[PDB]
């Protein structure tokens, strides 16, 4: 439809991160009016987006998983079923240390922890993804926890793509809301019938 | 502009022909992307005045009048203030100054008991409390406003606390009109989000340059 023409200027631009060690990073999610991501007609856009990124963090993109605590498992996942049926890629799993036992077909990005933050060094992580795993572009889709952090990272994020659904999920839903104010620039809105989509960049 | 035609069906006198004992109520407010109305834009201002000029009354909770000391004006609508603790003072407010300058009407103040200190030119709406919620009965309040003060239609600009309640009342709210700006106020700002899921119907969107507006009705 006209929706790709709408997205076009916000997709990875190759000459932009070429000759840099950082990948293109887009932040994308779907929220209700009350800014909640949990507790149509979106699916076309999301799939289109996915097929314009090398990696997707949560041809066909490679799944990337944050799992520093090392509880997650590829064996017996839906993602593994898709992979076996030749319609999906195996994951890259972000860890802090080399796992004692590893899984067949799984890659492990060993990424250091930022000394100031309690959490993981995002810029480092994305560099590892690009330099070690040839991920030239990544679409991060979720962890409201993850969204909330990266909203603060204008030195990292390149595109912001938000779908807003014409509904209220309720106050106990998990919210996306950065801990400080965040300004946008180069915004562009699209309107559907029940949805609206925002494309933008992060100022600074 | 295309904004009046976008709003047309959602205004009080697209409510058509029947008389009602409850006034036409629209719930309307401007939020950040993270659903915040406060901190922790051009074109919105004109629409807001346009909306105001089409309502008999404009309702805000206390706090809204205590944070901003708002004019609530636009001939123009009667300000209606929910202040059951009787802590707001018309005397020396922006609203008084507008009233003294013939640019605004004096306010109706909603209380739950006999007003202790009555200010000149102010009207007091003594409304029953909802025994179930312990708060003021919204339905009775709106009916009193229509019966005792001749308010045929009311625009609640809110207070998040008021919007969070009223978002649940499909039996009261006739229209919902929300402006979403493309910024984040941050989690410390005061949010509008109801305690339970709310479904909408008859929704239509309007997109401006940096903002978008939703008109809808409560399912
Ligand atoms: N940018 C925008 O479009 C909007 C901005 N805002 C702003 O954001 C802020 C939000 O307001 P907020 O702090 O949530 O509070 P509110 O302005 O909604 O008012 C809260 C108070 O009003 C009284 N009240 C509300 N409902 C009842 C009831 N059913 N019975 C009795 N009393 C009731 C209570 O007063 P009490 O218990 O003290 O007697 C309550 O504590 C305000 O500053 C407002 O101006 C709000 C809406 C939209």
């Amino acid at each position: 439809e006209d929706l790709p023409q709408f997205l076009q200027n916000y997709l990875p631009n190759a000459g932009q991160t070429e000759n840099t060690i950082v990948p293109f990073v887009t932040l994308t999610y779907a929220q209700s009016l009350d800014a909640r991501v949990s507790r149509p007609e979106t699916k076309t856009m999301t799939h289109y987006l996915r097929h314009h990124h090398d990696g997707i963090l949560v041809n066909s993109p490679r799944p990337i998983i944050i799992d520093t605590k090392q509880k997650w498992r590829f064996d017996g996942s839906k993602m593994q079923e898709l992979f076996i049926k030749r319609q999906g890629k195996p994951p890259i799993v972000v860890v802090t240390s080399e796992p004692i036992i590893k899984e067949q077909h799984v890659d492990y990005a060993i990424c250091p922890i930022n000394d100031t933050t309690k959490l993981v060094d995002w810029k480092k992580l994305f560099e590892i993804l690009k330099e070690e795993f040839n991920i030239r572009s990544v679409m991060v889709e979720g962890g409201a926890n993850v969204i909330n952090q990266l909203l603060l990272r204008s030195d990292i994020v390149n595109s912001l793509i938000i779908t807003i659904g014409s509904t209220f999920l309720g106050s106990s839903g998990t919210e996306v809301s950065p801990p400080q104010t965040v300004n946008l620039k180069d915004m562009s809105w699209w309107k559907g019938i029940t949805d609206v989509v925002l494309c933008a960049r992060l100022a600074d």
